[PDB]
DNA sequence: TTGACTCTCTTAAGAGAGTCA
DNA sequence: TTGACTCTCTTAAGAGAGTCA
């Protein structure tokens, strides 16, 4: 198995590598009618990606290097997470897009949680808005808002209470 | 079926079978600290569910009505919302359980939404804690807190700014 | 050892349809 | 006609692994 030092090297290169990936500017919502800005480090949408990385799906790549004839391979934004425990609660820790922008790879855009905290992310209003995750909001999730219903809660006849 | 009137007494056959389901009071959190009480009509747990009524999933149930001599069958919380649009936005409409009790067929509990603003509730700070849901939420989402996040946002060089 | 492709799987909110009796 | 089972699919946040040169 790799050493708590190999573990260290492989997130050092996947640093170096990934900061070399053009950085853009975005303008976001943070809740309460504020507006600021993060800087995404984006994977290119074709080939070639950068030293180390491959897509195997339409937004999902992998990072892999080769220890002592070895092949290792990670998805590619679970890098900075190596030295971390890999679940929590009894449910399994996933990279969770701070920035909402999947090609990004900045790490400071990334937190390491479970499935459903990450989901949730997407509707929070934001650190200026009031959220509450005590790993912070950088943004307004993009789902926040009041939302579209069609059709709300409603019966014919008078066989219900609410 | 295809008539108005021929879907309103699907409704109506509906509502009076669930309407015979027992009503089971579950109190719940509304945010701000408060509590709520609601009143949802459960479906068994086991055979036999109602008329009309089967199970093809662990909590997923069908409606079934045979009409022109055919028979037409729904997922079990559609029916309310027949006569509805059934996409909105180029987005399937869903069934949404405001009450979060997924045996629950209360139609006064429901309401027909993108699959996105479905899955939303379940952060919801609810109906006094600051839910902006244009049809309002009977109760904070299940789900709704700080999170237990294992790592938050992390470098080791001095590659990358927020 | 490396790049650029290929494939299927997980989760938890939701669906459609077939086989029998 | 009605009941009680069986199966796979959708979505959008995420994953693991094989083949070839
Ligand atoms: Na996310
Ligand atoms: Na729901
Ligand atoms: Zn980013
Ligand atoms: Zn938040
Ligand atoms: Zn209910
Ligand atoms: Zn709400």
């Amino acid at each position: 198995a790799l050493t708590n030092a190999q573990i260290l090297a492989v997130i050092d290169s996947w640093e170096e590598t990934v900061g070399q990936f053009p950085v853009i500017t975005h303008h976001v919502p943070l809740g309460g009618g504020l507006q600021g800005t993060l800087h995404c480090y984006e994977i290119p949408l074709a080939a070639p990606y950068g030293v180390g990385f491959a897509k195997n799906g339409p937004t999902r790549w992998q990072y892999k290097r080769t220890i002592n004839q070895v092949v290792h391979r990670w998805g590619s934004h679970t890098v900075p997470f190596l030295l971390e425990p890999d679940n929590i609660n009894g449910k399994t820790c996933t990279a969770s897009h701070l920035c909402h922008n999947t090609r990004c790879h900045n790490p400071l855009h990334l937190c390491w949680e479970s499935l459903d905290d990450n989901k949730g992310r997407n509707w929070c209003p934001g650190p200026n808005g009031g959220c509450v995750h005590a790993v912070v909001c950088l943004r307004q999730g993009p789902l926040y808002g009041p939302g579209a219903t069609v059709a709300g809660p409603q019966q014919r006849g008078s066989h219900f209470v609410v």
